[PDB]
């Protein structure tokens, strides 16, 4: 029995706070939403409080809470087991023929609200590229992500494809490391996958530069994934 399973048994509001600096361009994002780990759906609206986001929203979409993923019982939920204290995650995000950035974030539970507080720092992006000129669509293709133990944390590796405006795609390569914020007991770290679909949309009434992320994440054991029907 893992304690985190009880806190996420009902939908929980969440708050996202990000500070960024990519190619010397500083930005700040503030968002809020709701996550339901019973369904694996969590949806939030995020606004760039410093003006316009210097990069395509899709490039930071899945950094703006894998604790909300729907985990079956035949998969040990390590991420939820780190609660109530929470977890931290470091990410190396590399874009094909463009730059890279590093993010560090801490996902905590405070007064019954999930807080995703993170920081992004990157450089080497093409100033005439579709990322920094924001010519990519706000559309991200479906994903499968790999989870597996490494050292004393849970490592996650996966790719992302952001649609371009001319039948092209932008490659996103991510390498993440999840570790607990406390030295308390956690669930087993075992190989498994997450099936994620993102839908980025805009609010007509919102004047600020923003994005509305509808995410549906489900965990799959390696035995059930191998026996999959599509
Ligand atoms: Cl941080
Ligand atoms: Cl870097
Ligand atoms: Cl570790």
């Amino acid at each position: 029995m893992n304690i985190g399973s009880v806190v996420f048994q009902k939908p929980i509001p969440f708050v996202v706070q990000f500070e960024g600096d990519i190619n010397g361009k500083k930005f700040s994002v503030a968002g809020k939403g709701i996550g339901d780990a019973n369904s694996g759906k969590f949806e939030g609206k995020h606004i760039c409080t410093t003006g316009d986001l210097p990069i395509s929203w899709g490039a930071i979409a899945c950094l703006l809470m894998p604790c909300f993923a729907k985990y079956p019982n035949d998969v040990p939920d390590y991420i939820k087991s780190t609660f109530p204290e929470g977890f931290q995650r470091e990410s190396l995000v590399e874009f094909g023929n463009d730059g890279r950035y590093i993010a560090k974030q801490k996902v905590t539970l405070e007064n019954g609200i999930i807080y995703n507080r993170g920081t992004i720092t990157g450089d080497g992006f093409n100033e005439n590229g579709k990322i920094m000129r924001r010519e990519l669509q706000d559309k991200v293709a479906p994903m499968l992500t790999y989870y597996y133990p490494e050292d004393d944390g849970l490592k996650c590796i996966f790719n992302q494809l952001i649609n371009g405006n001319n039948e092209d795609f932008q490659e996103v390569k991510m390498s993440q490391k999840i570790t607990p914020l406390s030295d308390g007991p956690t669930a087993p770290r075992k190989l498994h996958y997450q099936h994620i679909t993102l839908d980025l949309r805009k609010d007509s009434s919102e004047a600020a530069d923003h994005i509305v992320i509808t995410e549906n994440a489900k965990a799959v054991s390696a035995e059930k994934y191998a026996k999959a029907c599509f």
